């Protein structure tokens, strides 16, 4: 599913995920918009370690879902990398909670450092009445 601006920061919202470890909500829409476009299904191998990245968040196999085909594989998130392609985000939503409880926070994803990280993100959220 790709979802609406505005309807995926409602989401998020209700989910929790504005102010979670102190990360805004803008910050939240900012990554997904960048690493996915707002896209459940979204996907991106990587040649170099064998990995995938999965979902509107683009979560990787190698430490945090198990797709069965990553090697040396963890699995912190304790679910299939399937799950992370679906149209709920619940799943994606815990997971990416999860990937922030570590020291790095949002900064794990490269993404979120090259396109969001000390810029404006006001743009994402406003007109939605989150």
């Amino acid at each position: 599913k790709v979802f609406e601006r505005c309807e995926l920061a409602r989401t998020l919202k209700r989910l929790g995920m504005d102010g979670y470890r102190g990360i805004s909500l803008a910050n939240w829409m900012c990554l997904a918009k960048w690493e996915s476009g707002y896209n459940t299904r979204a996907t991106n191998y990587n040649a170099g370690d064998r990995s995938t990245d999965y979902g509107i968040f683009q979560i990787n196999s190698r430490y945090w879902c198990n797709d069965g085909k990553t090697p040396g594989a963890v699995n912190a998130c304790h679910l299939s990398c399937a799950a992370l392609l679906q149209d709920n985000i619940a799943d994606a939503v815990a997971c990416a909670k999860r990937v922030v409880r570590d020291p790095q926070g949002i900064r794990a994803w490269v993404a979120w450092r090259n396109r969001c990280q000390n810029r404006d993100v006001r743009q994402y959220v406003q007109g939605c009445g989150v």
